[PDB]
């Protein structure tokens, strides 16, 4: 599924990601924009051999197994393609733990390079919520 901007919003605030660890909405908005261009089904293979799944493109080096990134952890303990589904609920879920695991958002290299420091509100803009 291709979520638009504001129905993405509506359903990560739904699930608890407005200022989680303190992290406001259009933050998470503007990952998922840059690392997945809003799309579920997005994978990108790695050079070590991982693969990032999903909306936020989780990395299957620590966080889901999909049999295949041998010498990895699934520390989200879910196989990768459950990151893939139109219900973001995993996604969200395991990026919780991510987010929590004392290095914030800068786990999202997108996130750093193109919405830290920016004004991440924008995101967020005209949606209903
Ligand atoms: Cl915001
Ligand atoms: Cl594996
Ligand atoms: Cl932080
Ligand atoms: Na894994």
């Amino acid at each position: 599924k291709v979520f638009g901007r504001c129905e993405l919003a509506a359903a990560m605030k739904r699930h608890g990601l407005d200022n989680y660890r303190g992290y406001s909405l259009g933050n998470w908005v503007c990952a998922a924009k840059f690392e997945s261009n809003f799309n579920t089904q997005a994978t990108n293979r790695n050079t070590d051999g991982s693969t990032d799944y999903g909306i936020l493109q989780i990395n299957s080096r620590w966080w889901c197994n999909d049999g295949r990134t041998p010498g990895s952890r699934n520390l989200c303990n879910i196989p990768c393609s459950a990151l893939l589904s139109s219900d973001i609920t995993a996604s969200v879920n395991c990026a919780k733990k991510i987010v929590s695991d004392g290095n914030g958002m800068n786990a999202w290299v997108a996130w750093r390079n193109r919405c830290k420091g920016t004004d991440v509100q924008a995101w967020i803009r005209g949606c209903r919520l």
